[PDB]
């Protein structure tokens, strides 16, 4: 029912560098997650151009940001193309192995963590703020799966029995106890307006 | 043998704005083309992760920049995933219609042409420098096609009889007579080092 996998070695080293490096501008995680949502949305929209039944599983293309101060989670929901099980296992549909190689080389020579997105591995910046990240996802061609990792070199995959999502991806960020400012309306808005002003999809910040 | 198509109205307006707006920093076209090559390369690499026969049509993933001062062309070749005929007709595998809408809205309120890539329509910046652009392309699932446009509201598509490319895309830029500085070794290198320093594929500048 639950499958446990080892991260590839270079992805574990990336996750460790992100968890351990002293670096204060942690707010960039949101930009990287939202830009991934936008790319997934760009994809389903492209497919729908020539096949509108691709949107049978939901016509609206949007991003939702949902803070929950009780659970201490920040959730980013998009109704993009989503991921098959095979995508999730392969580093969440990314060429992460070679993206890590380039990113760690760039660091050694000048670069800082904020440039992570340029190497195609922005997702792992969630670990600047989250002790555990849970990706729920549903692709037209597959069933609904949950991926999960508290880092430490392994991640799990299970078919998800939670709330059906139609199509898309939900990234649930279980936040480190000192990172709860990202659950504050004030701070989220500041970040989105600063870093995501030219995303082509409505972004709705849920209030509690 | 030759099919002629009308640009969608908003793509023609984008092309016209790019051709007519007074704007001096035209050098950005190269960054936008090379970043498209990188994305096509990211794609074939991803597919190959789980199916290595995807690289039967060529194992090397690279970008070539080829100036020809005689023909007055600058060519950008990549061995990325390439495009099917259907992709080429649909605005070269992009959601160009809605990307134009966002880009022209951003312009009206602050933005400048250099941000074109953020709206997913970087390709059309080739018209800052080229009087005519010819895209040759080959995708594993289709035959080799050539797309062509001197703007003016129409583009053509034909199956290509030129030199077989295996897999990838060649963008041939027939340069405006006052834009020949982009055929100079000096200037190309300046531009690549400035704007494309973190592309994850070798870029080889051909000498004449
Ligand atoms: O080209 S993509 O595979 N687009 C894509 C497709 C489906 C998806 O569910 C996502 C996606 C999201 O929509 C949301 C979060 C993601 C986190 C890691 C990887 C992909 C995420 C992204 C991509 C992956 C990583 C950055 S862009
Ligand atoms: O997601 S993509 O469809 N990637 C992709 C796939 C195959 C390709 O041949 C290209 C591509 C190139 O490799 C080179 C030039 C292009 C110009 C316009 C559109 C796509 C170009 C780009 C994309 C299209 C436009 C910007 S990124």
């Amino acid at each position: 029912e639950v499958e446990t996998f080892a991260f590839q070695a270079e992805i574990a080293q990336l996750m460790s560098l992100i968890i351990n490096t002293f670096y204060s501008n942690k707010e960039i995680f949101l930009r990287e997650l939202i830009s991934n949502s936008s790319d997934a949305l760009d994809k389903i929209r492209y497919e729908s151009l020539t096949d509108p039944s691709k949107l049978d599983s939901g016509k609206e293309l949007h991003i939702n940001l949902i803070p929950n101060k009780q659970d201490r989670t920040l959730t980013i929901v998009d109704t993009g193309i989503g991921m098959t099980k095979a995508d999730l296992i392969n580093n969440l549909g990314t060429i992460a192995k070679s993206g890590t190689k380039a990113f760690m080389e760039a660091l050694q020579a000048g670069a800082d963590i904020s440039m992570i997105g340029q190497f195609g591995v922005g997702f792992y910046s969630a670990y600047l703020v989250a002790e555990k990240v849970t990706v729920i996802t549903k692709h037209n061609d597959d069933e609904q799966y949950a991926w999960e990792s508290s880092a430490g070199g392994s991640f799990t995959v299970r078919t998800d029995t939670g709330e059906p999502m139609g199509r898309g991806t939900k990234v649930i960020l279980h936040l480190k106890e000192d990172q709860t400012e990202y659950l504050e309306e004030r701070r989220i808005k500041e970040i989105v307006k600063k870093h995501s002003q030219f995303i082509g999809y409505p972004i709705t910040l849920f209030v509690e």
